[PDB]
């Protein structure tokens, strides 16, 4: 069948984790695909657009490769560096090209941008009452 229930993705991948920000004074939420390579930079065309008015297009790329084992897939991350603007993971600088990013990563770029990465497989959060305006129909209410 061509036709599916529910909503399709259309320019996004497949969501399997998210990337938020920490920012004095509020915090961002990034859905990330897995589209084998993330782009991080000032291009729209990066997987992970930062909020920088000087920051690197091509600043980093990060692999998200996805793998069943025994029953549950697992998601691994791998941070590369190929920029000059100054890149800091797990609170220290890169040496090497092969580095491994798992859940409850800290990860620096520019030296102003840190955001934290976790992988979301369901992501749990029922709670009663929600700071958030939610509505279905429009022009009413």
């Amino acid at each position: 069948k061509r036709q599916q229930r529910s909503n399709k993705p259309s320019s996004e991948y497949t969501c399997l984790g998210h990337l938020v920000n920490l920012i004095p004074g509020k915090e961002q939420k990034v859905e990330i695909t897995n589209r084998n390579v993330t782009t991080i930079g000032r291009s729209r065309s990066c997987d992970v657009i930062l909020s920088e008015p000087d920051i690197s297009t091509f600043h980093a790329e990060f692999h998200l490769l996805q793998m069943d084992v025994d029953n549950f897939q697992r998601n691994l991350i791998n941070v590369i560096d190929k920029s000059r603007n100054g890149t800091f993971i797990n609170g220290n600088r890169l040496v090497k090209k092969d580095y491994i990013l798992k859940n409850g990563d800290r990860i620096v770029f520019g030296k102003s941008c840190s955001f934290l990465f976790k992988y979301a497989s369901s992501s749990s959060t029922d709670i009663e009452n929600d700071d958030e305006k939610v509505s279905s129909e429009s022009r009413s209410y």
